[PDB]
This record gives structure tokens, C-alpha cells and sequence, in this order.
């Protein structure tokens, strides 16, 4: 029901906040692969930088880098400055964990 930072236990978000499919499979310019989960709403994450459209997965959004703002473990994205919605997170899958 609630997903923590799989490294360090900081609350992240919930099940009840996953926006659909809410799966993405995805690949950087680096060729490292994701399984991003999108969510309306996240908490306890660091978003570093400005926003960026460059290379962005989602059409007519700009991403921050998103960190654990506990650990500082790369937990994914926030994504701004599109529309219904206007923003959203994409998580990485494997870098949380779920559970009561
Ligand atoms: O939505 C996204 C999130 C972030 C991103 C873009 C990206 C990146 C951007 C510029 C440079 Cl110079 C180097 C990198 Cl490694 N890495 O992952 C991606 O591909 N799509
Ligand atoms: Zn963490």
C-alpha cells in the first residue's frame, strides 16, 4: 500500500496514487533501462536542477532529476509543464519498496 526508498525506508508515495497503464518501459541515452511507474503524487524525494525537455519520455513535459531526500538514491523524475496533467513523478520500480 505504501511504497518507501528501497535503501534507507523515507516514505515516497502510495499505490493509491499511481496515474495510468502507470508502466512505462523506457531507455536514457546511456541505454540504461527503467521501469518507471508514474504517480500523481509523491513526498520525500530532492528535485535537483531546473527543468529539462531534453530526451523526455512524455510528450510536452520537462523533467527534474528526482532524489531520495533522505539518502540521495536516483528514485526518477518529476515532470512539469504539460497538461491533464500538468505535472506527475516517474519511479523507478526496483529502487522502492511496498508494503503496509
Ligand atoms: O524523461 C527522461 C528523464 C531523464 C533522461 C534524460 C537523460 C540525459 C539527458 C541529458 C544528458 Cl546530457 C544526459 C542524460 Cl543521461 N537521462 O535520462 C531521459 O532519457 N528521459
Ligand atoms: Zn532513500
Amino acid at each position: 500500500s505504501i511504497f518507501r526508498c528501497r535503501q534507507c525506508g523515507q516514505t515516497i508515495s502510495r499505490r493509491d496514487w499511481l496515474l495510468p497503464d502507470h508502466e512505462h518501459v523506457v531507455f536514457n541515452p546511456a541505454g540504461m533501462i527503467f521501469r518507471v511507474w508514474c504517480f500523481s503524487l509523491a513526498q520525500g524525494l530532492r528535485l535537483i536542477g531546473a527543468p529539462s525537455g531534453e530526451f523526455s519520455w512524455f510528450k510536452g513535459y520537462d523533467w527534474t532529476i528526482a532524489l531520495c531526500g533522505q539518502c540521495g538514491s536516483h528514485l526518477g523524475w518529476h515532470y512539469e509543464g504539460g497538461s491533464q496533467p500538468q505535472t506527475f513523478f516517474g519511479l523507478i520500480k526496483d529502487r522502492l519498496a511496498e508494503g503496509p
